[PDB]
């Protein structure tokens, strides 16, 4: 059994291994970083079955359950937020916070996602690049989600930079362990804060309403609306920022792509469509453990015995979408579901917002600066680390 998790082909690349498995051995088992074993997932209609079966959990207290890594298994032992709960938990507490997420919500918040981006964009323009090509990361593709994530959340506007910096500190790279240790509990702090103020003065945010409608009938407590705020803001944030960079990256490894959306924005849905299918950014989040035996392909999955299910390899599923390595913004969509956000009960909660704050973005981005490039080669993107997910760390632009 090979070690799990596998590090990706290359920077842009997903890890060699699954194209293998799905053509040889489906459904096989993953030696984890404490030498236990667990079933990898790779073909697209079982990943559903993984996502959606009643006889799996995703109780991190159940024996068998995939950590794959020591700080994961840490991480099992605190009170559990939504996330990591089973029905009936699972909506009795998601169901608190998904107004703000509905589709209906997010296509009323374009407006306000356009003018965040447009504003950013605008001080981009300002400020220029007469000296040389600035981080598109740093200047737009981490402000953008962060402020408006921040500002549903209840953030107020002058605090929007420092926690931006703080909450990135928190998964960089080069932050050291206690660095990363340090911003996140300053978020904590802060966000603990801003419960108490919110449940003497409701505003309207997403704090106010779980202080409003859950901690003063009593429904939750105070540090359980802290760790939910938390929750919506590290689960998709430092996601969102590596999206918009790969797909900026994207672009230019595909010249006629970015051609065809530059002619025409509306194309981006459609890119973004791909984008999330292609670059599966979030591939590790669709884990479970068999309550009891359950049958999968020719694999039988006993009883407390681990699963990971792979919704990165099912997006690569040649038995799905045809061609499976090959960014196409025109893609002819089949009716099966791309899972880059998820599937099931447990599917992304911010699907729809993600979905509109890249497609704003795409279907802005080049009409601000039509002549944006890559100040650098290609090849010379610095990727997040193989053994990661996929993602960029900076990248130099002009325009
Ligand atoms: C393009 C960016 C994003 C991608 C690709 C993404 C992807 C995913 C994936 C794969 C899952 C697992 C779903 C499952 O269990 O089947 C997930 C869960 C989740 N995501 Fe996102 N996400 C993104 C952005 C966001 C944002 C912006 C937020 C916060 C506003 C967010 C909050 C969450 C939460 C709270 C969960 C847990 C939902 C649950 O278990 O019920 N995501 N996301």
């Amino acid at each position: 059994a090979p070690s799990f998790p596998f590090s990706r082909a290359s920077g842009p690349e997903p890890p060699a291994e699954f194209a293998k498995l799905r053509a040889t051995n489906p459904v096989s088992q993953v030696k984890l970083f404490d030498g236990s074993l667990a079933w990898l997932v790779t073909k697209h209609k079982d990943v559903c079955f993984v996502a959606t079966s009643e006889k799996l959990s995703k109780v991190r207290t159940r024996q068998g359950f995939p950590e794959l890594s020591a700080s994961g298994k840490q991480a099992a032992k605190a009170k559990p937020t939504f996330v990591d709960m089973d029905p009936p938990e699972h909506m009795h507490q998601r169901s608190m916070v998904e107004p703000t997420f509905t589709p209906e919500a997010v296509k009323n918040l374009q407006p306000y996602i356009q003018r965040t981006v447009d504003d950013l964009l605008e001080q981009m323009k300002q400020k220029g690049c007469a000296n040389g090509p600035v981080d598109l990361v740093k200047e737009f593709a981490l402000p953008v989600p962060s402020y408006i994530i921040y500002t549903l959340l209840g953030v107020p506007f002058n605090d929007l930079e420092y926690l931006t910096q703080q909450n990135a500190i928190r998964t960089n790279g080069s932050s050291t362990a206690r660095e990363a240790s340090a911003a996140n509990q300053e978020l904590l702090d802060y966000l603990a804060i801003l419960v108490e103020q919110r449940l003497v003065e409701p505003k309207d945010d997403i704090i106010s309403k779980l202080c409003t409608e859950q901690v003063k009938p009593g429904n939750i407590d105070k540090s359980d609306a802290v760790q939910i705020a938390f929750l919506l803001l590290v689960a998709g944030n430092a996601t969102m920022v590596n999206m918009i960079a790969l797909g900026v990256a994207t672009l230019a490894q595909h010249p006629d792509q970015l051609a065809q959306l530059k002619a025409n924005p509306s194309l981006a849905p459609q890119f973004v469509e791909e984008l999330c299918r292609y670059h599966t950014a979030v591939a590790l989040a669709i884990k479970r453990t068999a309550k009891e035996d359950v049958m999968i392909g020719d694999k039988l999955v006993r009883a407390n015995e681990g699963i990971i299910a792979s919704n990165q390899s099912a997006n690569r599923d040649e038995e799905v979408f045809e061609n499976p390595d090959e960014f196409n913004m025109n893609r002819k969509w089949p009716p099966q579901d791309p899972l880059g956000f998820g599937f099931g009960d447990h599917r992304c909660i911010a699907e729809h917002l993600a979905k509109a704050e890249l497609t704003t973005v795409f279907s802005t981005l080049y009409q601000k600066f039509p002549d944006l490039k890559v100040a650098v080669p290609l090849g010379k993107i610095n990727y997040t680390p193989l053994n990661r997910d996929v993602g960029i760390v900076d990248l130099p632009v002009i325009f």
